[PDB]
C-alpha cells in the first residue's frame, strides 16, 4: 500500500542514512511556491550532508515515503488546501483516495514504518496555552513516546505552553535533549525561559544515544532540539489575544496565530522558520549518517 | 487458551464473516431489570437481521466468553450490579477470583480485539468527566481506544461527560472520530452537543473503507463511529439534558463519588424523565447495532 | 551483551527460581549513605529469606546490570547523590555516555520487563504531582505502568504528590491496583490516604493469581500492588510534616530537579529522622510481601 520512492528503497536496502521529512510544512507553512523552494532547499541541504531525503506525504490515497520532483510541485501547488493530517487521519485520507500533508505524528509513523531513523522537522506541535481549560494537547507527543524515532526539531513555539509541552513529553517518556545549550529553545528564538532536561554536544554524541535506544528495543523516541543559529534568530502575545477576542478556534486557531505572527513581524518569523528548518536539515543529516556509521 | 468463543462466534471468524462484538456492561450495570435483557436480546437480533454474527462479551465463573448463550444474558441481566463491572484493567482480577464480570468498553475493546473482530457497537463511550481539571476523572476507555486497532460504534458521548474534552483527549490519544451524515458530533441521548465533528463520514461503506485502511496500515489505535440518535427521538433531547444538569448538581450537593456516581446520575436521569431516558438509550444501542452491524458486512465484503 | 545480569540472578532465571526486581533511585537518592547501603543490604537479605532471589537494577559504567554484588552496592550507595537519577527516558543517555545511574520505577520496569522479572518492588511510586492541574508534572512512572506487564510492590503513594488524581490516572492507564488486606489506599509513610483503594487483595497467593492471569491474558499494562506500613511501624507527625514541607517549597519557588528532593529532605529533617525510619521500615515490609508473592507466582507456573 505504501510507495517508497526508487531513491529511498535503494538507501534503506543498502542501510544508507535516510531523513524522513513531514509535509505539513509544506502545505502550511508557506504558500506557492515558496514553500516548493523550501522543501526542494531543504531536501538538497539532506543529500549536500551525505543522506537521502524521505519527504513523506499522501497523494490520491496513496502513502509516499520519498517525492520525485512531480510530486512535490503537485503537493505544494495545492497549498493549504491540502488536508492537514495527522496520523489519526491517515486512514481516512487513504480510503477517501485524498491528498494529505502529514504532520509529526502521522510522519513518525510512517517512518518508523520503514525503518527511518531520524526525521526532521520545524517545530513540534505541544501543550496548547490555556490547556488546563481546554485539554487541546497534540497528537504529536503522544506519538513519539510510542514510537522509537529522533525527531530533530528547533524546539517549541511560545505560541505553545513551553513548559507544559515539556512536561507532557516527560510523562510519555520522551527523551529531550537541548544541543548545545543548556536551554531549550523556542523555535523562532533561542530562549524559551526553560532549562533543557539534558544536552547533547555534536551529531555524534545524538547518534550514540539512538543506538543505545535502537540497540535496547526502547518504544519511545527521542526530541532533539537544535537552538536556531544564532545569526537567524510581543507579536505571539498580540496574535493570541486577537486570537481569543476573535474566537478562532478549532482547525482556523493554530494558521491563524503563525499567520498572524509573520504579519505582525513582516516576514520575520516565516524567515526565521525557514532558517531554522534548514538547520535542522544540516544537523539532522550528519545525525543519520553518524547513526549509519555505528550500525 | 483462556478464552471460550462460541462455536456461532468461531463459525463466522473461521470463514471471514461479520461478527459485532457486544459489551456487557449496559446489561448487568447500564440499565434495569427486565429491559437490560430485553435489549440485549434485541440487539443481537438486530445484528442477526442485517447479515453478522453478534458476539456479546462478559466474563462468567473466571472464564472470558466471547459469544453468550440466553440464559448466560439472562443471568448477567438477573444479578445486576452484583457483577463486577469490569474495565480493561479489572479483567485478571475477575478471572483470578473465578468472578463473573461485565465487560465495558476497555474490557470488551481487549477481548475482541484479540480474537480479530473489528467491529464492537455500544451505546457511548466513556470520556472526561465534569470537573476532570480538579479530579482528572477520564475513562479508560479513551486510552484503551487509542491502542487497540477496532472500531467502536456509539452514539457519542453523554452530556454527563465533558463532550469537548473528552474529543480533545481522543485526539491527543490518536483515535480517529467520525460522525455519520452529521457535522455535529452527537450526545448519546441527543443529536445536538454543541461540537463540530472533527470528521464525518456518510454510509456503513465510508466507514468499512475507513477500517479496511486501518487494517491494511497495521495502525495500533482505534476509531470512534458517532451515530446520532434518529430524528424521532430528537423531542426527547432538551428534557433529557435538563434533568443531566439537575441529576449533576443534585450528585455533587449530596457528595455522590466513586463507584456510586455513575449508577446514581443514569437512575436519577431516568425517574426524572419518567423513562424517556432509558427509552432513548435502548433506541441509540438498537440505531448503533443496525448501522454497526452494515458496517461489519460491509467490512467483510471488502476483505 | 545489552546488559550484565548477575551470577546469582541468571542461575535463578534459567533455574525458574522467584526473583524480585529492585530499583536504585532509593539507594542513591532516596536514603543517604550509610543508610541506604545497609537498607539495600537488609531489603535483599528479606528477599532471600522468603525463597527468592533479589535483583537491584542499576546502570553503572554505561551497562545496564541486573542484580548487583556487594562492591556495586557499595559503589552505587557510596557515590550517593552524584549518581544520575536514571529514568526510562534517561536510559539511553547514561549508556551512551557510559555513565552511572540510579533507576526509577520507570526504568527499572523497563529492564525488569526485559527479561522476564513479573515482581517489582519499590516504597512508593512516582505519581501525579500537587497542582498537576497548573503545571501536568505526572510522573513517567504511571505512564510506564500502564504500558509494561509487572507487577509493582509499592506501600502506595506518598503525600507529597496528590494521591487522588494518581489514583484517577492509574485507571485511565488501565493500570489495576489492589490495596493489601485493606480498604483504604495507604499512603507510604502513613497507612491513612483517605483514599478509598479501588481494589482488595489479601493474600501473597490473592496476588500472584492476579499476575498470573494478567500474563496469561497477555496484557500489556501492569499492576500496583500498595501494601500498608506495618501498624506498628508517626503518620500523624509525617502527615503534618509534609503540608509544611509542601508550603516552603511553594514559598520558595523550589521546581525542577530540585523539587522532589528538597520535599523528601524538608520532611526528614521537619519529622527529626522519623519520615527515613518509616521508608526504612516499608520498603522492607514490601520486600517481604513481595517476595512471597513472587514465589506464590514461581509455584503457580
Ligand atoms: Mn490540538
Ligand atoms: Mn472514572
Ligand atoms: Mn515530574
Amino acid at each position: 500500500l505504501v510507495k517508497i520512492s526508487p531513491q529511498v528503497s535503494e538507501a534503506l536496502s543498502n542501510g544508507r542514512a535516510v531523513v524522513a521529512l513531514e509535509s505539513t510544512i509544506i502545505s502550511h507553512g508557506m504558500p506557492y511556491p515558496q514553500n516548493l523552494q523550501t522543501a526542494k532547499e531543504v531536501e538538497s541541504i539532506v543529500r549536500e550532508n551525505g543522506a537521502i531525503p524521505a519527504t513523506i506525504a499522501i497523494l490520491n490515497g496513496v502513502p509516499c515515503i520519498g517525492l520525485s520532483e512531480e510530486e512535490l510541485e503537485r503537493l505544494a501547488s495545492l497549498g493549504k488546501s491540502v488536508q492537514k493530517t495527522a496520523g489519526r487521519d491517515i486512514a481516512n485520507v487513504v480510503a477517501t483516495r485524498g491528498n494529505g500533508a502529514t504532520t509529526v505524528s502521522a510522519t513518525l509513523f510512517f517512518a518508523s514504518m520503514v525503518g527511518i531513523q531520524v526525521f526532521v522537522t520545524g517545530g513540534i506541535g505541544g501543550v496548547h496555552r490555556h490547556a488546563n481549560h481546554s485539554m487541546d494537547i497534540s497528537s504529536d507527543l503522544t506519538a513519539l513516546g510510542r514510537t522509537p524515532i529522533a525527531v530533530i526539531s528547533a524546539g517549541v513555539a511560545s505560541i505553545l505552553d513551553i513548559p507544559k509541552t515539556l512536561e507532557y513529553l516527560e510523562t510519555q517518556e520522551v527523551y529531550v535533549a537541548a544541543y548545545k545549550s543548556d536551554e531549550f529553545p523556542a523555535f523562532f528564538t533561542e530562549k524559551s525561559g526553560c532549562k533543557a532536561p539534558s544536552r547533547v554536544n555534536s551529531p555524534e554524541d545524538c547518534a550514540r544515544v539512538i543506538d543505545a535506544n535502537m540497540k535496547l528495543n526502547r518504544q519511545a523516541g527521542i526530541l532533539f532540539a537544535i537552538p536556531i543559529p544564532k545569526h537567524h534568530s510581543s507579536a505571539t502575545q498580540r496574535a493570541l489575544t486577537e486570537a481569543r477576542e476573535q474566537n478562532v478556534t478549532g482547525n482556523a486557531e493554530t494558521p491563524f496565530l503563525l499567520a498572524r505572527v509573520n504579519e505582525l513581524t513582516g516576514g520575520t518569523s516565516l524567515a526565521a522558520n525557514i532558517a531554522l528548518v534548514k538547520n535542522n536539515a544540516l544537523i539532522g543529516s550528519q545525525i543519520a549518517v553518524a547513526l549509519s556509521q555505528l550500525m
